[PDB]
RNA sequence: ACUGAAACUGUAGUAGAACCAAUCGGGGUCGUCAAUA
C-alpha cells in the first residue's frame, strides 16, 4: 500500500493512494529455455544473457525502479542434442542429452553488462527507521511494516518509499536553482522538471512517459523472524502483557527483554492540551519503534544505457543527471533526507557509513565514479572530476533546458 | 461411369510507466467528593 506525497505540503496528495500485490522475495520458479542452434556452438549474446541471469542483472514484470523485479539465476544447466544426428536424435528421444559444464564457457568468455553504476548505501537508523504498516496492531498502534523473505518475514523499506524521497530531493534541489515555486500546481505538475524525470521517470500520460533510469531495491532488515513469531506480535493485545513474550521471541532474545527493547522498542505518545495540561486522551498513540533493527545496505541501480538513449547516446548530457545524483547522495550522506514514517516525530534519520559507487561498463570520463566514499561531502571523488561535472552542471543550471531535446 | 492428393492460423511484441503510506500529537498531570435535615 502506499501513496503519492504533495510536494508542497508535505502530505500525502489526495486521489494519488495505489495498491500492488506482490510475488514474495525468495520465491522460485524454473529457468525454462530452449535453445535451438543452427551452428556448432552457443551464441555469445546467450552466453551472455546467461551470465546476466546469473548476475541478477535481469528485471522482470512491473515496478522495476520501484523496488521491484529483481531475479537471480541458479542451478543452471545446458543439455545438448545433436539433432543433425542419429545419436543425438535418439538421446533427445531417451536419453536426456549431453551435460555441459556451463563453468567452463562461463570462464571462457568476458561477461560484458550494459552500463550501469551500482550505488550501494550502507547506512543505519540514527532514530528509528520504519514504514508504517497499514494495519493498527491491538497492543501497538503504528507497526513496522515486515514482508516475507523466503520462509521468514523482514522489516521492510519498500523501494518506493527510498525512490520517493530521493525524487523529491531531486526536485526540491532543481526547483531551488530555479526558484520554482510548486505550490500552484498539481500533484502531476509538481513531478514534472527536468533531470528528475530522466532519473526518477514521467508518467505514461497521453507521451511524456518515462522509466526511472535509477531503480531502487526494497531495503530489509538483517533481523529475520517466524511468520508466527511476528504474528505473535501483531495479535499481542496487552503492551505489558502478551506483547512481551512476543516481542522477547521476535527479536531473538527470549529471556532478556532489555535487549527484546534495544532492538524493538514500544514507545508512547501523548498530546498535551495547552490550556489544562492535562493528557488529550483519545490523542495517545503508540508505536513499536525498530530502534535497533539492522538493515541491508540501500541498493541504488542508475541504468546509464537507458539516460544514454535519453539523452541519444552524447554522454556529455550525463554529467548534469550525475551531478544531481551526487548532490541528493551528499544531502541523503548528510542526514538531510529522512526516510518513512513518522520523520518530524521523532524517527527516520539515517547515518550513511559508506557509498560504493559499482560502474559497469562506464566511459572513461564516468570512469572517477567508480569509487567507495566515506566522506559525506563526496571528497573521495577526484576534485577534477568533481569540476568537471561541476562546470557542466553550473551550464545546465544557466539555461535549465530540458536534456533529452 | 467412381470421394483428389498434400498444407501447424502461425510468425514478432515484458501488462507496463509514474506515485515516500504519509501528515499533526512532551507518556502527561492537583483539588475535593457527597446531599440532606
Amino acid at each position: 500500500e502506499g501513496v503519492g506525497i504533495d510536494r508542497h505540503f508535505g502530505t500525502a496528495a489526495n486521489g494519488f493512494k495505489y495498491s500492488r500485490a506482490v510475488i514474495p522475495k525468495g520465491s522460485k520458479f524454473k529457468l525454462p529455455l530452449t535453445f535451438d542452434s543452427q551452428d556448432d556452438g552457443l551464441p555469445n549474446a546467450l552466453i551472455q544473457l546467461l551470465c546476466a541471469l546469473e548476475a541478477g542483472d535481469i528485471r522482470l514484470g512491473a515496478a522495476k525502479t520501484r523496488g521491484l523485479g529483481r531475479i537471480k539465476l541458479d542451478d543452471l544447466k545446458l543439455k545438448s542434442f545433436a539433432l543433425d544426428k542419429p545419436e543425438g536424435i535418439f538421446s533427445a528421444l531417451l536419453d536426456q542429452g549431453k551435460k555441459l559444464d556451463w563453468n567452463q564457457l562461463k570462464a571462457n568468455v568476458t561477461y560484458q553488462s550494459p552500463p550501469y553504476l551500482g550505488i550501494s548505501i550502507t547506512w543505519n537508523p540514527k532514530d528509528p527507521v520504519m514504514v508504517k504498516a497499514e494495519g493498527d496492531g491491538l497492543a501497538i498502534d503504528i507497526l513496522p511494516l515486515v514482508s516475507q523473505v523466503g520462509s521468514d518475514v523482514r522489516f521492510v523499506i519498500p523501494g518506493s518509499s527510498i525512490k520517493g524521497i530521493l525524487r523529491t530531493q531531486a526536485e526540491r534541489i532543481i526547483r531551488t536553482i530555479c526558484q520554482s515555486n510548486g505550490s500552484e500546481k498539481n500533484f502531476l505538475e509538481q513531478l514534472r522538471i527536468n533531470l528528475v524525470n530522466e532519473l526518477f521517470g514521467s508518467a505514461s500520460l497521453s507521451d511524456l512517459g518515462k522509466i526511472g533510469a535509477l531503480a531502487v531495491n526494497d531495503c530489509f532488515s538483517s533481523l529475520s523472524m517466524t511468520p508466527d513469531q511476528w504474528k505473535a506480535v501483531e495479535n499481542a493485545t496487552e503492551m505489558t502483557g502478551n506483547l512481551q513474550p512476543a516481542l522477547k521471541q521476535a527479536t531473538g532474545y527470549p529471556n532478556n527483554i532489555s535487549q527484546a527493547y534495544k532492538v524493538l522498542q514500544p514507545a508512547m505518545h501523548v498530546a498535551v492540551d495547552r490550556w489544562t495540561g492535562g493528557a488529550a486522551e483519545g490523542m495517545l498513540y503508540s508505536v513499536l519503534e525498530p530502534i535497533g533493527v539492522t538493515w541491508e545496505p540501500i541498493q541504488v541501480h542508475l541504468d546509464i544505457a537507458r539516460l544514454k538513449n535519453y539523452y541519444h547516446g552524447k554522454e556529455e548530457k550525463l554529467k548534469p543527471a550525475i551531478a544531481l545524483l551526487l548532490l541528493v547522495l551528499r544531502d541523503l550522506a548528510n542526514k538531510k533526507i529522512p526516510v518513512g514514517y513518522g520523520t518530524n516525530r521523532g524517527m527516520g534519520t539515517i547515518t550513511v557509513s559508506q557509498i560504493t559507487l559499482n560502474g559497469k561498463a562506464l566511459p572513461t570520463e564516468l570512469e572517477p565514479l567508480n569509487k567507495t566514499m566515506t566522506c559525506p561531502n563526496l571528497t573521495d571523488l577526484d576534485e577534477a572530476f568533481r569540476q568537471d561535472l561541476s562546470t557542466a552542471w553550473k551550464e545546465w543550471i544557466a539555461d535549465p533546458i530540458d536534456l533529452c531535446q
